[PDB]
């Protein structure tokens, strides 16, 4: 047996490692299973288009065509039905002309001053597809699924003759206390942190930048004496969302003293090195550090395979 633990700050990324133990090692969600998140890739669509409208309001952002009006009193009216995993051409047309309006966009443009869901893109630009009668979720539409963790999810999966148990646990403050509860015979700890967090705040708290408070939490396990005899796994996660941020937002916003290009190459390298040397005893505990994008099946794979060699030569 091998116990995993997950650990990271909230939308990290750990709880879409899980579902990609099952899509790799377990042949992936069946099709009663991928109808069960129907409800939840609704949800999270509905909210995305909502909280992208709310927050016209507090950034005082009109509609680019004024006929929006009407569809954003409309979404309203129909919204309850997506909320229970139905919708309807009448909904999918109203959201799909306030995605297209160009105030939208510039809000969408703007979302780092407000809280909005990873996958907004995602399903808003796909709305076509999933808006279809008798849609049913692909793999990636279930990866692509926010919910926050509440409590302990425990997971098995078979790998490489070994028998794996996976525990994930909720990143935000509220869920911090819970730890705790995960840490008795831990074979690896998979750290996860967001790249693409450097510029965004806490949804628990906006004076807080989200990479501060990963390097925090990640100081805290990493030195946790406890933890000496547990292999330590850095998951630098959101690398696609990271590249293509690092284009136009500035990574000085979390760390004043960067002085390299705003580039994929030089500023990952950066925030690694940033992470890493939080590490107090740097002779006597190594850390595993990989870039990956969790919703991308094929790096997690890979990845993923490399980290299990780590712990079978390790550990086993
Ligand atoms: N584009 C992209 N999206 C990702 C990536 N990793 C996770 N996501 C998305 O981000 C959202 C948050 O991921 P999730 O797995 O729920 O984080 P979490 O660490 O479990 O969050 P919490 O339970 O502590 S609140 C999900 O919608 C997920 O699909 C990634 O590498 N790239
Ligand atoms: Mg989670």
């Amino acid at each position: 047996e091998v116990k995993l633990l997950l650990l990271g700050a909230g939308e990290s990324g750990k709880s879409t490692i899980v579902k990609q133990m099952k899509i790799i090692h377990e042949a992936g969600y069946s099709e009663e299973e991928c109808k069960q998140y129907k409800a939840v890739v609704y949800s999270n669509t509905i909210q995305s288009i909502i909280a992208i409208i709310r927050a016209m309001g507090r950034l005082k952002i009109d509609f680019g065509d004024a006929a929006r009006a009407d569809d954003a009193r409309q979404l309203f009216v129909l919204a309850g039905a997506a909320e229970e995993g139905f919708m309807t051409a009448e909904l999918a047309g109203v959201i799909k002309r306030l995605w297209k309006d160009s105030g939208v966009q510039a809000c969408f443009n703007r979302s780092r001053e407000y809280q909005l869901n990873d996958s907004a893109a995602y399903y808003l630009n796909d709305l076509d597809r999933i808006a279809q009668p008798n849609y049913i979720p692909t793999q990636q539409d279930v990866l692509r699924t926010r919910v926050k963790t509440t409590g302990i999810v425990e997971t098995h999966f078979t790998f490489k003759d070994l028998h794996f148990k996976m525990f994930d646990v909720g990143g935000q403050r509220s869920e911090r206390k819970k730890w705790i509860h995960c840490f008795e015979g831990v074979t690896a700890i998979i750290f996860c942190v967001a790249l693409s967090d450097y510029d965004l705040v806490l949804a628990e708290d906006e004076e807080m930048n989200r990479m501060h408070e990963s390097m925090k939490l990640f100081d805290s396990i990493c030195n946790n004496k406890w933890f000496t005899d547990t292999s330590i796994i850095l998951f630098l996660n959101k690398k696609d969302l990271f590249e293509e941020k690092i284009k136009k937002s500035p990574l000085t916003i979390c760390y004043p003293e960067y002085a390299g290009s705003n580039t994929y190459e030089e500023a990952a390298a950066y925030i690694q090195c940033q992470f890493e040397d939080l590490n107090k005893r740097k002779d006597t505990k190594e850390i595993y550090t990989h870039f990956t994008c969790a919703t991308d099946t094929k790096n997690v794979q890979f990845v993923y395979d490399a980290v299990t060699d780590v712990i079978i030569k390790n550990n086993l």
